[PDB]
DNA sequence: AGAAGTGTGATATTATAACATTTCATGACTATG
DNA sequence: TAGTCATGAAATGTTATAATATCACACTTCTCA
């Protein structure tokens, strides 16, 4: 049921701003939530396949591009998969994003020091940076716990 | 004065020597074609290269490289690409690294970051997560591309 | 014994004589284009595939039909963007008329030698030089005929 | 010369009660410029520049009616679309060769294809509906070209 | 033996280019009549 | 008083390939008993 109010907030962001919430982005939004964390283009595809037999990889990714568009979905950059954003309704946003090696899962944070150390480096050097790609792999408590036996 | 890319490849040898690997003929021809470049460079750009010497040279033969290389530690993967580069920082102990990235010209800078290693573990060890390996990649322009805009 | 056994083993026998690899998937591929009435998309073909190969994706049947082309065991059908398997493999190149019902979505392939010599003097009467034809009918197979005449 | 046939377009879709819209006629007008085939989408790039709203459908719909009255072929083994040779004769039965270079494409006819095709047909109980002839491969020019 | 390396063809994975249609809401001609 | 025709705009369907990466076998080579 926090699938049902996620979808619903969703359905009303995407209501407020003048944006079409398909059945077919829906239900690859539905999916993911549904999902624990991450999950590549063709597993995603194939559960889609499940509610639309038809759909080939562009509908995934073209849902996937909206999605991204809008603040639902983050790419992982260092795995080729998809995941939820924590929180829908605000903008371009960096965040850190812890990643289970073994269970997929994945815990989105905030970094603001990260951004500081990247934005004074960039400036000591002459960079000027855009955005920052933040992912950091290992293992969450419960696969630890798991792997202490 | 920071270490010369030719140093950086007879420091390679040598550390492969010190640890009983095999730096190959091939291994080698790869380390050299990536330290030659102003940049990251592609798996298949790298092939390309490796062509002009090895013509029979496949995919394969560029992965397995990378693989070695990133094994030993001399080369890094770029994941926000999926792009290889030189680590001009494997001659001290092994590090961590932010990766500055220009998007145009495409040229990319190993900078060292403790700060970041830190707050990453301090972010890490607040919940139950146990940080292994962190990817920190940033993306904009260097100081070349911008007095291009600036005209 | 069976047609698509004996073809399968012409095709093992022909890709034999040439050097050639006719690999599981490329024999699995072909044996399922065997099994069709006529001419079948490549994405069907592959929905077909993952029957035995559920991570099957495009560059699978795609590589499979570019080989089974290469070799000359499929034919396209460019005006519907499908594939048939060709009725003899025995021919080497071959120019092939087909005649593709817009109805059932049968296709019926037939020789025509007289065509690739209207073509070949055609292309001769200028500087062209032929390399291969496409000729394609469209239009009600006899059944469909027999069904649309009620 | 364009022109000319942009005008012989109306003329003709004058005695055919059918309505040639500045739409159609842009995309007529465009595919005549052209000295060859051309894709759906370059085309729509092309119609763009004149009605920058210009979608897929657009061009598609435009080509259906040019392609129903006999301005134009559609070339089915290279999925471009051409202007015909001249459509005063009657509903011809068009036999493209092209060219797997230089992309270019000559029309012609071939009566005798099509009248082996209507017996072939007529030996099976096949109603044939319409004919596709198209040959690949190089054109002279290209030819004298790889000859050096 | 045995572990590591290479050559080669084919396959697997991730993502997008390229080509065509559906949907549905909106307006613009028209056949009664 | 509707009827078909034409368009506008977003999304979807359909076909095919680009771009990235690994497998699987055979042959070997160089080392280890
Ligand atoms: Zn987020
Ligand atoms: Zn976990
Ligand atoms: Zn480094
Ligand atoms: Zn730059
Ligand atoms: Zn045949
Ligand atoms: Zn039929
Ligand atoms: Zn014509
Ligand atoms: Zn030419």
């Amino acid at each position: 049921t926090t699938t049902q109010e996620l979808l619903a907030q969703a359905e009303k962001i995407c209501a407020q701003r003048n944006v079409r919430l398909t059945p077919q982005r829906l239900e690859v939004l539905r999916l993911m939530s549904l999902q624990d964390g991450a999950i590549s283009a063709y597993d995603l595809l194939d559960l889609l396949r499940e509610a639309e037999p038809q759909a080939k990889p562009p509908t995934v990714y073209r849902a996937l591009d909206f999605l991204l568009e809008q603040g639902f979905v983050h790419k992982v950059e260092s795995t080729n998969s998809y995941v939820l954003c924590h929180l829908f309704d605000q903008p371009t946003h960096t965040s850190a994003m812890f990643i289970c090696d073994r269970c997929g899962a994945v815990k989105e944070e905030c970094a603001e020091g990260v951004e500081d150390i990247m934005h004074t480096l960039a400036a000591k050097m002459g960079f000027a940076l855009r955005h920052n790609v933040i992912e950091a792999h290992g293992l969450c408590a419960a696969c630890v716990e798991v792997e202490a036996c």
